């Protein structure tokens, strides 16, 4: 079995499509950076689906049972349904999974389960079209999304939400957005806000913790705790106990989880990464493939990337608190 | 000042083992197969004297150790303990000693203990039951006399918490008449995920109650608050009794576990140093290099030298083994 320095195996491969997207989040693609002006990768450096196949397949090899497939806006790009269709007769990989804010799953969500997907996370870090618009820049409506992933669901794809809740900003909306995907029976989840100061501490202004958004919930639902589906399991599942549908609360700072982290990246421009948090570039996978290798000899370099990993950042940022904190 | 290991903590908690010697032969510590009629403990002079622990400390507390922990063994059969204590009690730097015991030698040391500045202890004890306990300590001590021996240290002026070692079969209808008992008392229990490493070799869940599992006995039983932490990856999660404000504890040790927070030292009976509870190798001989003859100084050169290098997570080993191991 490979595993990297830590002891992790290998069961994860996050695979970005693309650097487009066609929302100006602010944590993640404020437009003072991604103007008009900027150039994002064109596309003869994006990696052909042929070689994120290549690339599935040796990983599929060394571990990776599962993919995700993000951006970027995924549906961005033009022919996911291609890949969606290549990855999906590679035999070692189980489940596939999509990334996407929805906004084009009217559009290309039926040519994608047609392909073999069966299941999304939409992120949606609000429902009140308001500050929903404020938060996106791209003046789209917590609505139109709501109806594309209604749209989602009809189709028959399975859909999980993705919220980013941040203190000032995002926190009245806990109690509407439960109270709605309840009567969905879609499995919406709360994720804490990740931040770090000067100082390589951790940020816990903006930050509601697990402890903090629960003592919420409890007030206005009966709720009741789901026991792990397996072991090491990220999220902490609840159950409303008239309807039974569940809801979930992802530790990000307050309970890091580097130890069971068993994911490798490839982004945009097809460089491999061990961690969603790197300083320096990152082995440039792309410049390998195209100067002629052998899959088994691609399972080599796969493989002593991996076993020299030893990433664990939000780790090291809970050693500096404590560290800090003196 | 503050002296940092390979994986970014600090030290500051210094675990001093003071004995190889126990009254009780608990089966998962001391079960009496291993230990029995013809086990040879260390001789006297093996083990590190009273002012070797002393200069340890104190060089410790320069390097940023503000907490020590007396344990063993019990530590209660140390001879002359109180002697200990009281060097202790002298080190500038140094906030908190504690001493963990199974209580049984109390009555007999206890004043002592507190006349040379103990304040702080932790008991074991992982039955209330009498003959459930006996079975457990194979020495048989009924828990009623431990209760005894609780008593007596509150009404000298110790601070008493206690630790229960869970395990499910054994113990585990124990969680509720401790609760309640302590409750009672104000006297603030911990319960603890017992750790076991299976084949294999992850860590074996068969017993093993989780802490979900253990706060679903307790919230049908009791009416609980969930406490908001002291401080930053702390041990224990807490919780409170609304009544009344009583605390009790729960240890996640397998479920969810706290190396990247581990800020201890340990120094064995034997005088070796370990980076960590578990250990298949011997440790760093510390008490034969303070007997080679060394300056405070160059003791304080191979702390520091032995603290930067560590990088122990046994936990997270075992949890990252167990992960592996599903496929
Ligand atoms: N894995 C691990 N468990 C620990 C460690 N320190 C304490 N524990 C657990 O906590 C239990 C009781 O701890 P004690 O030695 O009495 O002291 P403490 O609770 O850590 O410290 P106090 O806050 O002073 O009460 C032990 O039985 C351990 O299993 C540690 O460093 N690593
Ligand atoms: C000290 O060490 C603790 N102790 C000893 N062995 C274990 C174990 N396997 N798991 C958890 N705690 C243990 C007991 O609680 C005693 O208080
Ligand atoms: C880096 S986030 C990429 C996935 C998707 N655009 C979302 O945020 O919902
Ligand atoms: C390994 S525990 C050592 C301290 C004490 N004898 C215990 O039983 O509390
Ligand atoms: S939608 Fe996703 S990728 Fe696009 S900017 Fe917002 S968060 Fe980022
Ligand atoms: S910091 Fe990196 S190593 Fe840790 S979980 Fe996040 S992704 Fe894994
Ligand atoms: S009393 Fe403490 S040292 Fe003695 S066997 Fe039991 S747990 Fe271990
Ligand atoms: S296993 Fe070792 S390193 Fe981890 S917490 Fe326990 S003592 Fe610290």
């Amino acid at each position: 079995q490979i595993k990297d320095k830590l002891g992790r195996p290998i069961r994860d491969l996050r695979l970005s499509v693309t650097d487009r997207c066609n929302f100006r989040c602010d944590y993640c693609m404020p437009k003072e950076v991604f103007g008009d002006d900027f150039v994002f990768l064109p596309k003869n450096e994006l990696l052909t689906f042929d070689e994120m196949a290549r690339i599935a397949k040796v990983y599929a090899e060394l571990g990776v049972k599962k993919i995700r497939i993000t951006g970027g806006e995924p549906l961005m790009r033009r022919d996911l349904d291609v890949l969606i269709a290549k990855l999906n007769q590679i035999d070692g990989i189980e489940d596939i999974g999509l990334t996407t804010n929805g906004l084009l799953l009217k559009k290309h969500g039926q040519k994608l389960y047609d392909a073999g997907l069966r299941r999304i996370n939409v992120s949606l870090d609000a429902i009140d079209d308001t500050l929903f618009q404020s938060i996106n820049n791209r003046n789209i409506k917590a609505t139109t999304i709501l109806e594309q992933i209604d749209y989602a669901t009809s189709i028959g794809l399975n859909v999980k939400v993705n919220v980013v809740i941040q203190k000032g900003i995002n926190d009245d909306q806990i109690i509407p957005m439960l109270e709605y995907f309840k009567d969905k029976h879609i499995e919406i989840r709360f994720i804490e806000f990740m931040d770090v100061g000067n100082d390589n501490g951790w940020d816990f202004s903006k930050v509601v913790t697990k402890d903090e958004m629960l003592t919420m919930i409890e007030q206005h639902f009966e709720i009741d705790p789901v026991e792990p589906k397996y072991f090491g399991e990220v999220a902490k599942y609840y159950r409303h106990k008239d309807n039974g549908v569940q809801f979930g609360l992802i530790t990000s700072v307050s309970q890091s989880f580097c130890s069971t982290c068993t994911r490798a990246r490839l982004s945009s421009d097809g460089k491999f990464y061990g961690c969603l948090f790197a300083t320096v570039d990152g082995f440039n996978v792309k410049a390998f493939i195209r100067s002629g290798v052998t899959d088994e000899e691609l399972k080599e370099q796969f493989k002593a990337l991996w076993q020299i990993r030893d990433d664990r950042y939000s780790d090291e940022r809970t050693a500096q608190t404590v560290a800090n904190r003196q």
